[PDB]
């Protein structure tokens, strides 16, 4: 036998950092999660019973804390680009270092209609995450997402026209109510290495809010064919507005929210235009996914 | 042997209502989790295999669903007691009705800085719940709950003067974080039956209103002696603005964040004034609860 | 406002504990979730910040610690009662003490058909918990279950005879399937203390072992009427086996199986006789409860 | 922009079939949750809303249940593999169909020591998968895997002689618990067909067997230098025991137990060689994959 592929590391890294304003009095907090998975020449642990080639996954957790002490953890692209740089340039062996943050949503309250200086809220579980390859040798490859976002349309959702034949049996319909969860990530350019990403940090959170603002617009005043058509506008409107990310996928699932025949009882009419109570189905779902490049 | 005590019905309903504006064009939704149990005479379904006295699960089902048709489903105080009368007003065995209703969140998208009339999101998994007790010939026994509401401040909590013996080696602290997942409840004064539920249908939401801006307000601006002292406030401030609820009553995690000493690496200075990145722990928690009442 | 009741202390404390023959080189495990609430003169920490009452919960999390370290932790029923009087004992202001365990099951491997005297796997997420109040003055009152007990008969479950009208869709069954997820729960006669807890300790982990092989058995031997004529049938034998138990309480879900007609497509046969292919459904579900004593 | 991969279907699928022998009176169950993504010449549903190329995923749902009312559902390799080849049989445009299977347990009972003919029980949340990828022109491609084995051992796990820097402090260790939930996966052979799978059937249910049996033997009898150590053992003895798979991968977390250091309190020894009572840890854990080729 032989080691074809190998990495290891630390999962599931809880990590909050505060920046204190002691000018203005106002704190801001930083919630996430890490892992830090390596690469490089450590298959003899694997065959071999040879510990000296690992990096102790303590002792990467410890390195995840120590980064954060010593550098901005904002904006996402950036905290993994320096965490994975330390890897493969601390250690000779190590020649790759995969790095995902998941961050976690503390917006600041505002109370009496003032923002606090030092209290937060989870407005919703969605996440803001990012995966970043340092690979020794061919630079960093950045990934940003954001996931979790749950979104409902009440009506301007269609979907008709499809194939028809022996297995089918729903029925067309002008409109139906859209719900998903939002998962979208845009892939970017290479960067040859840390001083590139850092020249381009502010187009990061920009790029974010771009590809945030599209889905939700786009969601709200599509008057939707279908999932595929909607998510393709969504993503060739991100590729038009930065133009250093060479993809933005989508991956979408169909919530479905049935119709009730109460017929039966007393004549009611609850289908179709009378259509008021609805039964969410929690599974099965459709699920929509697509890539989208540059012609 | 010998019942002692029984109740069935059906859980986990799902449960979405549009209402649609044809004059404005603006559609609401709602989305509800029901469950309904039922008691009375039923024993001998459990003893004697007689099943006569069962209204089956799947027709609990479906009168929720026109129940929900026939209605408004908001404030969920309304939908809850009109349902549970239904059940102990059609069937004369059937003398109390238990119903629980977990209210999730769709609230309006603004795009372009205009409500859409038609697309939501959900922001956050906070739930607003209730729990109607409707009794035959004792009325209709309400609890509101807000739940799943995530916060976190980070300083202005202090912990200091606890008792210290030899079981004792937490340190006394004047400045840390204090982060929760807020449950209250309010439990108002038993109503005499479906008109009297009515009668008080502005207090409902008006009532949630308040209690949920005084946990904010009160958890931001309270310089914090403990969990169980700001809590106690709260409540307080809750009942002198509701005459018509008769308890408070609060549970709250305490779900720590943990200082990190990094000085052993490089001297670092990572505690006390110094502290910027910490670990937020999973588990264990503190749980802090109580019930306050009117002197 | 005043304090009408309070309880703090620690919840989600896991626990592992080994114990080690070093003449047989055996070793055994235990793994366990502990909570602790206490109950007392504490009120003021509410409503005066007064902390000087309080035991910290910190310091509760280090007490369950070293009690495991002092007692065993089995049966579980005693491990709570030796746990909770040590507050109630320890702390003159402290009266209550309320101790939840759930156990979690680690049995041992056999490999080559021999037991393994050090390995061990999760065969379920099965629970075996206590719930055991000491309250001082009064005693100690245990409540033992099972629960995550998921279980399905193919046949051999029926569902007739109930109560038929313009509510009701459901078609009467002479054969369906009955899937649940068994919660049990017995409750003991009142224990004046730890030293009568200890005097009947065999009988924690015998009524456990009979309650299981009682439900195990009459599950799948019960040609059942309905969900609640099953579980009597339990209740009633858990009774008549221990008669230091006075109350036995099931809380069954009835997670339903639904029958796919197909005869749409080349005229399939799925339904009655022919149904072979079902869908589970995850929501919503049947829910039947009942609590039986002695006559 | 321009599509660059596109695919759609339906996820979460739940699934249960039951066979009846009624010469023996015995009846056997089987459970899963279904998921099928097709892909081919499906581009024109995305950008030019055209729904005519559009395969239903409601139809994609009808298909899951009549293929399992005509066909097996075991092995999942096999079912997998049908109703991948009907999607691209079926359909000229559908190009390839991507079948993944969950595989739930239902474990005969045994009653007073016999089995029972209709009874089951959910011994664990093991669950045993397939994915498999049907590619018009190029055959199928099948991964087989085991997930959620969770398993503990007290003892007969090391670990030491790791890389030590400024970033360490992690002591060395002759002696600690190791404790994992094991997902394991076996990639078979290319296979030019329906006809290859078929001829292949009973290896998949034997394999899946082996790599369970090896997963467990060396679990339990490896005296543990390291994670990577003992993982790689199992892969190294599943490919010398199948020679129609080509490679083993593991991905196992390291479910860290701590010890608890107790001499603070009446001089209590709880470390080293007198650890008896352990802080079982949620997060975080270190994480150590690898895939085992042939050489
Ligand atoms: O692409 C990745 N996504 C994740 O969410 C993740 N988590 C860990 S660990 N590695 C990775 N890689
Ligand atoms: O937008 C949709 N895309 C699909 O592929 C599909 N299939 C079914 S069913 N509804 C929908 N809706
Ligand atoms: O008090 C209750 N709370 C709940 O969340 C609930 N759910 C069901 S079912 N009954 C109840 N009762
Ligand atoms: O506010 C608090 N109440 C407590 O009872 C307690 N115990 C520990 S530890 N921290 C805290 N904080
Ligand atoms: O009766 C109880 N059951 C539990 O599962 C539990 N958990 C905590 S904390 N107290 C309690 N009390
Ligand atoms: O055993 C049952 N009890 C019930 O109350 C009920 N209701 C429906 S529907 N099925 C069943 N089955
Ligand atoms: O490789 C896969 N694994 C899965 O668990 C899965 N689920 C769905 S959908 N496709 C896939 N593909
Ligand atoms: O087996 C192990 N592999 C590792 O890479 C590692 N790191 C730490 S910490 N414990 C362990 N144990
Ligand atoms: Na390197
Ligand atoms: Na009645
Ligand atoms: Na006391
Ligand atoms: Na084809």
């Amino acid at each position: 036998s032989a080691v074809k592929a190998a990495r290891y590391g630390k999962d599931n890294v809880r990590v909050y950092k505060v920046h204190k304003d002691e000018k203005t009095g106002v704190q801001t907090v930083y919630e996430m999660t890490v892992c830090v998975l390596l690469e490089g020449e450590i298959e003899t642990s694997y065959t071999k019973a040879d510990n000296s080639v690992i990096v102790a996954t303590d002792s990467i957790k410890n390195t995840i804390y120590i980064t954060a002490k010593q550098n901005p953890v904002t904006p996402p692209e950036l905290f993994g680009s320096i965490l994975g740089t330390h890897f493969i340039e601390k250690y000779n062996h190590i020649h790759a270092a995969h790095v995902n943050i998941v961050c976690h949503r503390w917006t600041r309250m505002d109370i009496d209609g003032k923002p606090h200086p030092h209290s937060f809220i989870r407005d919703s579980e969605e996440k803001r995450n990012v995966q970043v390859d340092v690979v020794e040798g061919k630079g960093i490859d950045i990934k940003s997402s954001l996931s979790g976002l749950t979104v409902l349309k009440s009506t301007n959702s269609q979907f008709w026209g499809f194939l028809r034949d022996e297995y089918t049996t729903l029925k067309e319909t002008w409109d139906r109510i859209l719900s998903t969860d939002v998962d979208a990530t845009w892939q970017w350019k290479n960067f040859s290495g840390l001083q590139e990403v850092r020249s381009h940090v502010p187009k990061f959170d920009a790029t974010w809010a771009t590809a945030r603002e599209v889905t939700l617009k786009t969601f709200a005043e599509d008057n939707s064919a279908s999932v595929q058509a909607t998510m393709y506008k969504m993503a060739e409107q991100i590729l038009a507005r930065q133009q250093l990310i060479e993809t933005v996928e989508y991956s979408l699932p169909n919530k479905h929210y049935f119709e009730i025949d109460l017929s039966w009882h007393k004549g009611l009419q609850n289908t179709g235009k009378n259509a008021e109570v609805f039964a969410p189905q929690s599974d099965p779902n459709g699920l929509i996914k697509c890539t989208v490049g540059r012609s």
